[PDB]
C-alpha cells in the first residue's frame, strides 16, 4: 500500500507469520456469521457480504494455512479475516497478486450529514410445511 495514485479499500497487515484482514461495511445492524462471505483459500482470499460484492477476491501472495484460518465481525459490521502463512517467515508485498475489481472510494466515505433520524423494526416469520 501507499504508492501515490489510487487507494486501497480494506485494511490488512501481517506479522512475518500470520496475516490480518479487515473489511468495514455500512450496515445498521450486527452482521452475523451467516450473511457474510469468507472464502479463505490456500492461495486466494475472498471476502464480502452474502448477496453483496466480494470486497476481496484474488490470489494471495502465497499459500496460506486455510485449515488454521478464521474470521469474525467487528463492531457487528466490519468483517475481519485471519490468514496464516505456511512458512510464517516471509514478508508480503501485497495481499493478493491480482486485485479483485473496484477499490471503493477514498478512505472516508462521506460525513456531511447530521445524525437525526428514526426507524426500527419488529416482526416474525414462520416456515410451515406442505404436502
Amino acid at each position: 500500500g501507499s504508492s501515490g495514485s489510487s487507494g486501497p479499500n480494506y485494511r490488512w497487515t501481517q506479522t512475518l507469520a500470520e496475516l490480518d484482514l479487515a473489511v468495514p461495511f455500512r450496515v445498521s445492524f450486527r452482521l452475523k456469521g451467516k450473511d457474510v462471505v469468507v472464502d479463505i483459500q490456500r492461495r486466494h482470499l475472498r471476502v464480502g457480504l452474502k448477496g453483496q460484492p466480494p470486497v476481496v477476491d484474488g490470489e494471495l501472495y502465497n499459500e496460506v494455512k486455510v485449515e488454521e484460518s478464521s474470521w469474525l465481525i467487528e463492531d457487528g459490521k466490519v468483517v475481519t479475516v485471519h490468514l496464516e502463512k505456511i512458512n510464517k517467515m516471509e514478508w508480503w508485498n501485497r495481499l493478493v497478486t491480482s486485485d479483485p475489481e473496484i477499490n471503493t472510494k477514498k478512505i472516508n466515505p462521506e460525513n456531511s450529514k447530521l445524525s437525526d433520524l428514526d426507524s426500527e423494526t419488529r416482526s416474525m416469520v414462520s416456515g410451515p410445511s406442505s404436502g
